[PDB]
């Protein structure tokens, strides 16, 4: 009815979203910088929960330590004075020259020491802010040619500085955990844990991989052409749904970093519809860059519509699950027997059922219409508004 | 100098392969069906040393138990006259009308109990003729609509199905291991486990673990835009790559299946370099297609395309890596430092090293080239034979 | 309110569409084949104003001369029972195996001839019935490698072809034009005049261009990546939109042929506001496969969700034109001034024009925001009825 | 044998390649500035032909007259005291802020008028220093959302901009030619005349055609999927190829302008082949980026690798033509039958001959395989070094 976002969506931004300035690989920048006081009291007026950050958006790149306690604190009081709040917290390792390579798996064994210093540097000044996640992005990792990475080496050395940092956390006693978000391309020609399923599949080899879980982003898993909703179901499917980034994205091209709703609307749809029945706690974070077209009324524009789209979203998902005619189409499509087991009698009692090999009827069975296309136009119907 | 392949080199071909006969979505069949036996014989004559089958490859459906025993003495026989051998073997849970839901992620409970007693079936067929690898690829496990798959309902009777099948072979003693084989779409709008990563995690979650690996299909994740090689090293990494199916594809589009060493060729050299350089040892096994412009001359002219092209490569893969002005590129690009343990020295000694962060030069560090586009142009030059 | 074709709309169908047995790759029919004249009857039962046919779906392969009139004559009574029209034709030249490399660029001599005069006897059949265009979907013109076409020679090959057939309707005075039908690959690796672009610069080449335009498909451009409302856009431009082919894709992969609204939501939109805002006053035709999940209730409700959507978009769409908010926001935008000319007062005008360059403040220029992320908000709120 | 360029080589260099500093969308430029005369000295002693620029490499923005005609007077120096020429130059209409909207289908009028006083001053230039050719990339024309542009009317303020410059040259006498070179995004989320086929097709309604041809660029293509060597094809086959951009692009995603050679190799090979038997007398140039991970060493040694490649593909294209074997391959492939006209006897005599249809054997023709798989195993055979 009215789609006003509060704090309680917990709706939150990073400062280098609506930060951005623009500068894209063909084009200088179009708007000035924002000071960071700026957009968490513009962000604040706008609904939002909270915002997140680089250690180098807080804290430019070379600061003196004099220097860094003034820009946190001048942070500090913004975010007192608006309620605001920091959930999650990030390191840049990939805008420096001397990430060119990477940092975690630079073949320079002394920038891989480096990096690991000025995560940890960035871990207590999250924790210190009352941040609950760490993403990790690897946007240097990886390769524009196949001799110039041995990857089961830069996997180990992954390996190597994800657990270096678990022992950090643990041995000091914090409550933080870990969200790698994974990437397929762009900055490098590959970079490695290209998606979410990779990603998963990393965690599983590190020494405690309870402390460490993804964060997705819907564009991401796009540029690969997967869909993203699948790949957030087997997320929490696995219990590693830590954080994830909401944005938009036209296909298989650069990473556009639209605001969330555009792009491929249907699977915002169905993203929403996942969330909120998985009953999914974390922020909503939007991790997007108001086109370079725009002012910054337009910025302000392009945040709010993140806000307003997911909430016009969840109100059509919720009516689409409530809807008694869905649910005789969920039945008809026998989405009520999927949740049930194969074969909760057994093995034994499997093999020794006829009535699953032996007189199963396959042609009766081929024969029975999955009734799909009716389920799928009331989707359509419920996203549209346009049931009468 | 002489590209001859033999069974040493551990070909394999499925019989589905070269038995293909030209179907597609826009056109009728442009060669007659090839009989198992005639198949086996004409592959040894090429140098193959192997040959895999689904079930419904070698025992037509709906098969009665004499048939069937009739199908499998011949095939025996013609495996006894060649030496061939039969290292992998699958099911097909995708061609009959019945699986066009899924097999073992059919909404249908039956259908989900029956897919797994034709699985189990030829499980012990395979096992008769002395395979050791079974795969799984599960062509019809989507959607092509959000509504009509929960996502993690399915995973669940995903597990339940591979789980069953591990108590299985277990229970009866079988030495035979199994190996997932992910694909991203196609015949499904979207395939569950798209990729080699996904594949993996899952694979974490069964109840025994070390019964299940990879086998990745270079066709298959290039179709997703990954690169093929990189999956292949984290399968490797963790210790899952229990097969492979070697083959072609032009980039993202319908799955070409085209004979190995065609589509990527960059990639299949590197493919070829880490096969190598780790010591992989299974089978290399082409799951291509003749194309249907082709005749029964052009069929078996492919098949041993796909061998002499691995041979070449492996031959330039090898010059490059023994030779010592590549060697000494490598050092210069600092891949021995890749491999070398980022703080063997630990967590503690790191935060204490100044040289790591307080005094570490980090605008020197940023000038130093990494060398790698002259290392690739000397991979260029040695795939190419232009080393003067 | 109501969203309830009739037959002016103009809403048509192929006989090829709701006729799709569900044969895949992978797969064997799940469907029985449909009688032509069944799909009529159905059809207008639905609302649509006609249905469109191969010559293969009216009169199947090899059919005698008296064989074929009964065909004929059963299916024109179907239509005069029911009033559907038949307003554009098609050749099968992809499904017999003789048209494995092709039918007008095959590389032999003899099959391009029997392509052509195939062709031409349904040329006649289709003026018979009242078909206004001819369209041609050179589905197997293309190559799986490189050397096997000469892409010159092929070119020539295919303007000889249609300059023949231009002869042919102009010397038999036929009021039919021809629509070329754009697609990128699938079944071939590659198919010629891949793109709306290659087609329309093809068409300027021919001796007789008015008599040629496209006939484009919303899925085959989006199979290469690209904004199918501005392809259509520039076919406008050119006066070359005969037809459309209406049907949803999600991204690049195979052809999936979803029903029309399905895939990209907002392109749908899109296309459906130019559509209707260009005054298109050809057919709207459905291109799409229900999916073989399906039981014949299936392809009627896909079939009629087709026409829903198109509908529902429509109404869409106008809202958000008649909106004065939007025409504001479009003056905002400056859309009013990118359809003045730039240069109206002269080459030479604007070369003594200071305010041009020479006094021209760029900077001023740059800082003005576009405030398309307002524009684009109010489009997404009159699509999902969001307006309040 | 020895794979040296000389100048008679043609390759030809862009000033921004070289000079590429290494800024990306997520990170700093990784080397410093070079002076273009520097560039000029270093590609003369690799033995490059010449160097292009846009208006911004060669002078600064918002020079003064005087600084202008410094620069150029220094450039011009080194060109004298090199031998090297400048066969084409562009004008740069997408880096400053006031061009974020686009240059020539900007909607705000004002911009359109700057931007082609711009061009014309450039224009300029490029005749005194001697470009034949003049290339246009219109890398911010388009849009990241559907109301912001209609497409329309952009396209015919696009013709009314190269209408307005051909009526300049024209009228002043030069002795030059427009090359527009596509791209189907990045920077812009879709860019107006995406392909070389919609840049044909769009030449094909301005003024005077015959002064507009295409530049292409590998990349560029293969961002949407398509295959460059058909492109250049249809191009040549057009007349319209005036200028060619040679790179490298590992499949779709971001435009990586990779050095010749690197993506996909066999079309690189495909194209050359092309290129050289087709007789293109145009500079080879290349429009790449040494990768931001190497120095000034690296950068010359990318350089080198585009031309090296260049000629190694040329040789084994030449030996592949002039093997008895592949030219007997051909014939069986019936290459020699596709280049013969389908119908010189004329339509009627088409119309009258039985063995094209009534008496064709359509059994016999369908069973003949084109032995296409043979010919390209001949051709990797080539491209490998591998004929023994
Ligand atoms: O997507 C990349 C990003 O914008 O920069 C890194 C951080 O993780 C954030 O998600
Ligand atoms: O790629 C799919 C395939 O050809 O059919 C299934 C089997 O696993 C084989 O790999
Ligand atoms: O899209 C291809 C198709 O379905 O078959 C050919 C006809 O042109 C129709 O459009
Ligand atoms: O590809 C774009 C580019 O590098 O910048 C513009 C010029 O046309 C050149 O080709
Ligand atoms: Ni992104
Ligand atoms: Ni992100
Ligand atoms: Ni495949
Ligand atoms: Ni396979
Ligand atoms: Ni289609
Ligand atoms: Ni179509
Ligand atoms: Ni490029
Ligand atoms: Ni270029």
């Amino acid at each position: 009815m009215n789609y006003q976002p509060t704090p309680e969506d917990r709706f939150t931004f990073g400062l280098w979203t609506v930060g951005w300035q623009g500068r894209d690989p063909f084009g200088d920048a179009t708007r000035r910088a924002l000071d960071p006081v700026e957009s968490v009291r513009r962000l604040a007026e706008l609904g939002a929960h909270g915002v997140t950050f680089h250690d180098d958006d807080l804290i430019p790149f070379g600061s003196s330590d004099s220097e860094r306690e003034e820009h946190v604190k001048r942070f500090r009081q913004a975010l007192d004075d608006t309620g605001m709040k920091v959930p999650m917290a990030t390191t840049n390792l990939f805008t420096h020259p001397v990430f060119k390579d990477g940092g975690f798996t630079a073949n320079d064994r002394d920038v891989r020491r480096y990096a690991l210093r000025k995560t940890i540097r960035n871990i207590d000044l999250a924790v210190e802010l009352g941040a609950e996640t760490y993403v990790a992005w690897g946007g240097r990792e990886g390769a524009e040619s196949g001799g110039a990475k041995d990857v089961r080496d830069a996997l180990d050395r992954m390996k190597e500085a994800f657990d270096l940092l678990g022992e950090y956390v643990t041995s000091q006693g914090y409550d933080i955990r870990f969200a790698i978000e994974p990437k397929p391309n762009e900055p490098r020609g590959d970079i490695l844990l290209p998606t979410v399923g990779h990603a998963l599949a990393f965690i599983e080899r590190l020494e405690r991989p309870e402390l460490y879980g993804v964060n997705p982003e819907v564009g991401h898993e796009q540029m690969a052409g997967l869909n993203f909703p699948h790949g957030i179901a087997q997320a929490l499917w696995a219990g590693k749904l830590f954080h994830i980034d909401l944005n938009g994205q036209n296909g298989i091209k650069y990473d556009q970093d639209l605001r969330f709703g555009a792009g491929d609307l249907r699977a915002a749809f169905w993203l929403v519809d996942l969330l909120e029945s998985a009953g999914y706690s974390g922020p909503r974070h939007f991790d997007f860059k108001p086109p370079r077209t725009e002012d910054f009324d337009g910025v302000w524009a392009s945040a709010a519509g993140c806000m307003r789209n997911y909430l016009i979203l969840k109100e059509r998902a919720a009516a689409f699950r409530a809807d008694p005619e869905v649910q005789e189409a969920l039945r008809a499509s026998r989405l009520d027997e999927l949740a049930r087991p194969t074969a909760a009698d057994g093995l034994q009692a499997l093999l020794d059922d006829r009535s699953a090999f032996e007189e199963f009827d396959v042609d009766a069975a081929a024969a029975r219409g999955m009734a799909f296309e009716r389920l799928d136009q009331l989707a359509m119907d419920h996203l549209l508004g346009a049931r009468g």
